[PDB]
């Protein structure tokens, strides 16, 4: 399991949690020095448990699929909650079985559906460590519209930070003041599967992407990523989604 406490949190302690999260995801090889997530994992070993604690010390446990860093569902006191999607229903066969009741949320976990449920796109939702405190608090008691927004915060400040060093650093900058994600943040989140794929295809193609990936940069300008020498590949991305799952 991995844990993170908001009470006393600072950029250092958040970076320790993101490191723990990355290190809890199994891999058998690296591709261009980046851990390659596994094609498949059977049974309960598929799911990582993240223990998150708000400022007041209340807690949820979040179940994460280790093949793709997707959040499946979470436990809050004696109730489990899962996305309305087949991978999450499968997860509910293995995790949080001792909950008194299981609620299926009235959406799946992709950004498009969550944003519809929340009533707003994530361009307009501030993120940060204070926002993660708020999200944990919201998830403690069911409210499906509030939960969608909380879950957009939670996914960005855990999974997306684990995937991209730039996103981890953006959350660090928001340790004590929330701010809506930079355009580059959104770009990276949206490009993870594409990038993971192109990096794996570049092996066999001299480091060259078969199809270039369009991104927005740290300055807000629209760059084109064509090969493994790019900083996105050498410095930024930390985990690859296996092409077997693309
Ligand atoms: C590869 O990417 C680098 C870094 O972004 C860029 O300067 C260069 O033009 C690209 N090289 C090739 C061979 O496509
Ligand atoms: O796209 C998805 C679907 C489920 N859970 C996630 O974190 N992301």
């Amino acid at each position: 399991d991995v844990s993170f406490r908001l009470s006393g949190a600072d950029p250092s302690s958040y970076g320790m949690f993101i490191k723990d999260l990355r290190n809890a995801l199994p891999h058998t090889e690296k591709v261009y020095n980046i851990p390659l997530l596994l094609p498949s994992v059977s049974g309960a070993g598929r799911y990582l448990l993240m223990h998150l604690f708000n400022y007041d010390g209340n807690t949820i446990t979040v179940a994460v699929d280790v093949t793709n860093v997707y959040i499946m569902g979470y436990l809050a006191l004696t109730t489990s909650y899962f996305f309305n999607e087949p991978a999450a229903d499968l997860a509910s066969q293995y995790v949080f079985r001792s909950a008194r009741r299981k609620i299926t949320l009235p959406y799946s976990g992709n950004y498009e559906r969550l944003q519809i449920a929340a009533g707003k796109p994530r361009e307009k939702i501030p993120i940060g460590l204070p926002a993660l405190d708020t999200a944990i608090s919201t998830l403690l008691h069911y409210d499906s519209t509030a939960a969608a927004g909380a879950l957009l915060v939670l996914i960005q400040t855990t999974a997306e930070a684990a995937r991209f060093k730039y996103i981890e650093q953006q959350i660090q900058e928001r340790a004590y003041r929330d701010e809506v994600p930079s355009s580059a943040t959104i770009s990276l989140e949206n490009s993870w599967s594409g990038l993971s794929k192109q990096i794996q295809l570049a092996q066999g193609n001299n480091g060259v992407f078969r199809t270039p990936t369009v991104l927005v940069d740290s300055k807000g300008n629209r760059v084109q990523i064509t090969n493994v020498t790019s900083n996105v590949v050498t410095s930024n991305i930390q985990l690859l989604l296996n092409t077997k799952n693309i």
